[PDB]
Formats: C-alpha cells, sequence, structure tokens
C-alpha cells in the first residue's frame, strides 16, 4: 500500500505480555504492506544497553527484522525511555537510527517527525536530566557497569520521575506551543507528528503563516494507536491489539 506508519511509546516489557502480543500482531498486519514504518521512540519501557539479555529484546528484534527483509524499511527515533539504543540493536533489528529531529517528504508533504519531549520546554528539571543522560561520556561510564548495577539505576531513575511527575504541574510538563512553533518554522513544515505525551490529538495552530497541524501518537495501553499517512490525507488509527 502507499502509505507511512508511524507509532511510538508502546513501553514493551516482558510483565505486559499482551502489548508484546499486540506489536507482533501489528508487525505482522498492513505494517507488512507500508512504504515505511517509522518508530517514534519508547518502544521499550527502558533500556539499560545493547548488550542486555532481555530476551524480549531479541524477540522484538527478530519480528522487525522480518519486517524489513520483506521489504518495508523501518526507522527509530530515541525516546525518553530507550535513548540507550545504539548500532548493535539497530543490526540485530534491521532499523535504522534517525536523529532527535528528521524532516520526512511524504508523497509530498512535508513532515516533522520528533519523539516530542524536547517540546517540554516549560520542563528545566526534565530537561537538565534529559542534557545530562544524552552527555556521551556518562552515557560510556553507564554501560561499563555490570548489568545488575546498571537495573538498580534504572529503577531508581523510574522511582523518581514517578514521584516528581505527581509533585509537577501538568501545566508545566506538556507541550509548550511556542516551542512547535519553532520546531515547525525551523523546519518550515505544517505538519508535525510526536509522541511521549500518551494524549492522542490533532492540534490546529499557525506555523509559517499557514495553517499548520501537530498529530500526537497515543501510548499502547489496552489497544494499539498508529498514524497513517498517505497521498491523500493523514489518519490517527486505533485498533486492538489481537482480532
Ligand atoms: C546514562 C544514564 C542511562 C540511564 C538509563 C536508565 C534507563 C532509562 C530510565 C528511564 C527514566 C525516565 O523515565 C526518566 C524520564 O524521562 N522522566 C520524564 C518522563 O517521565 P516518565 O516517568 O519517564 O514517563 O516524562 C515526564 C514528562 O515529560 C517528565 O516529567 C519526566 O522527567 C522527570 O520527571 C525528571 C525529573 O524532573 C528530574 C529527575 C532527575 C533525578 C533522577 C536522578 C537519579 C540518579 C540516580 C543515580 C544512581
Ligand atoms: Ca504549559
Ligand atoms: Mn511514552
Ligand atoms: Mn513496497
Ligand atoms: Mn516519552
Ligand atoms: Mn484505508
Amino acid at each position: 500500500m502507499v502509505a507511512t506508519l508511524f507509532i511510538a511509546d508502546l513501553h514493551l516489557q516482558t510483565e505486559e505480555p499482551a502489548i508484546t502480543a499486540g506489536f507482533l500482531r501489528f508487525l505482522q498486519g498492513e505494517a507488512r504492506q507500508a512504504d515505511a514504518l517509522y518508530i517514534l521512540g519508547d518502544l521499550f519501557e527502558a533500556w539499560i544497553g545493547d548488550d542486555d539479555p532481555n530476551p524480549l529484546h531479541q524477540q522484538i528484534a527478530s519480528a522487525i527484522k522480518a519486517v524489513v527483509d520483506a521489504g518495508v524499511p523501518c526507522y527509530f527515533i530515541h525516546g525518553n525511555r530507550d535513548f540507550l539504543v545504539g548500532q548493535r540493536f539497530a543490526r540485530q533489528s534491521g532499523m535504522i537510527l534517525l536523529a532527535e529531529e528528521e524532516r520526512l517528504d511524504l508523497y509530498g508533504r512535508e513532515v516533522l517527525i520528533m519523539h516530542g519531549d524536547t517540546l517540554c520546554t516549560d520542563d528545566q528539571g526534565y530537561l537538565a536530566f534529559r542534557a545530562k543522560v544524552h552527555t556521551p561520556w556518562i552515557q560510556r561510564l553507564f554501560l561499563a557497569l555490570p548489568l545488575f548495577i546498571r537495573h538498580r539505576i534504572a529503577a531508581r531513575m523510574r522511582a523518581d520521575s514517578k514521584a516528581a511527575n505527581s509533585s509537577k504541574s501538568m501545566e508545566i510538563m506538556d507541550v509548550n506551543p511556542q516551542a512547535v512553533v519553532d520546531a515547525m518554522e525551523r523546519h518550515h513544515v505544517q505538519w508535525l507528528i510526536h509522541g511521549h505525551t500518551h494524549r492522542p490529538a490533532v492540534h490546529e495552530l499557525q506555523a509559517n503563516g499557514q495553517p499548520a497541524w501537530r498529530v500526537v501518537l497515543g501510548a499502547w495501553h489496552s489497544e494499539g494507536s498508529m498514524v497513517k499517512v498517505t497521498p491523500d490525507d493523514v489518519e490517527l488509527i486505533h485498533f486492538p491489539f489481537l482480532e
């Protein structure tokens, strides 16, 4: 089919087997026919390095690679949960790693894609955390630690994140509308697709002196979510995990 697909915020983990089964079934569906599949971050609930022997990682890598081998190029933009996904997993899965912002030409429509966390520019605490965990020497230090140490550090970060999210106001954590305009005018696009916020919606705004739209993907909780771009339209689609 002449369509390009976008998903994000699956937060896969061995403790949520139903979501994993829904993703595996999705990879065997119309996704096998798409022009391309873009995964905009937070594919996994957490990532502590490509050397993690977590069997779910190889199961997911195998299923994506079968999609790639079937002729569907697959791309990945990092999320706040899996920014440590590296070239070893890209090779294992056949995915191509992209930068934090990418501008696509989709059947004549220019579209900006990103995970979306960098649009929450009022959360100065988060952005300070993000700058640190993206520093290469700090990443290399974390990756040199034993796996059982990395698990403990990840567990503490998750605990403190859930605490800070409960003590922070939604008005300081949500997407900043001026950061959206700035990003869409930096790339001169009228269309933007992102995830992270788990609030699937289509927001109309103004950018480049024209109407513009910000499409938000949904997290995979009870059902799946995807954006489908065709030469004719942009579709936000919700579907069950199983038939
Ligand atoms: C090189 C290091 C590698 C570490 C890899 C470990 C594996 C990855 C672990 C994932 C942690 C991630 O969840 C943190 C995060 O992203 N929080 C922001 C996010 O909230 P979520 O709970 O993730 O949905 O989205 C929310 C909305 O945007 C936002 O609010 C949250 O941001 C925060 O809550 C962060 C706080 O503001 C500041 C917390 C920093 C203090 C924690 C430091 C712990 C260091 C312990 C060292 C032993
Ligand atoms: Ca706000
Ligand atoms: Mn998410
Ligand atoms: Mn094809
Ligand atoms: Mn996120
Ligand atoms: Mn259709």
